[PDB]
């Protein structure tokens, strides 16, 4: 499914993401656009053989079982496939757990490099939230 900016924003808000662990909605939309361009199916390798899945590019090295990732754990006790459905719910649940890992949203390379410390609310905006 490829979301537009606002569609995902409402979706993320509906799912409880504006200010989950103090991260406003704009943070969650920002990071998705740069992790996955809002493509719920987006997948990417990682140089270590792990794989990033879904709207927030959630990594099989730790967080989901894709059955083919060396030194990997399945901390969200979910198959990486579940992060790809047009339903963002699996992705949101794992990322709620990921952000409470104590690293916060720095879990997301793109959020840290391209969202952190910017006016993130410019991502929701003009959106019928
Ligand atoms: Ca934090």
């Amino acid at each position: 499914k490829v979301f537009g900016r606002c569609e995902l924003a409402a979706a993320m808000k509906r799912h409880g993401l504006d200010n989950y662990r103090g991260y406003s909605l704009g943070n969650w939309v920002c990071a998705a656009k740069f992790e996955s361009n809002f493509n719920t199916q987006a997948t990417n390798r990682n140089t270590d053989g792990s794989t990033d899945y879904g709207i927030l590019q959630i990594n099989s090295r730790w967080w989901c079982n894709d059955g083919r990732t060396p030194g990997s754990r399945n901390l969200c006790n979910i198959p990486c496939s579940a992060l790809l459905s047009s339903d963002i719910t699996a992705s949101v649940n794992c990322a709620k757990k990921i952000v409470s890992d104590g690293n916060g949203m720095n879990a997301w390379v793109a959020w840290r490099n391209r969202c952190k410390g910017t006016d993130v609310q410019a991502w929701i905006r003009g959106c019928r939230l």
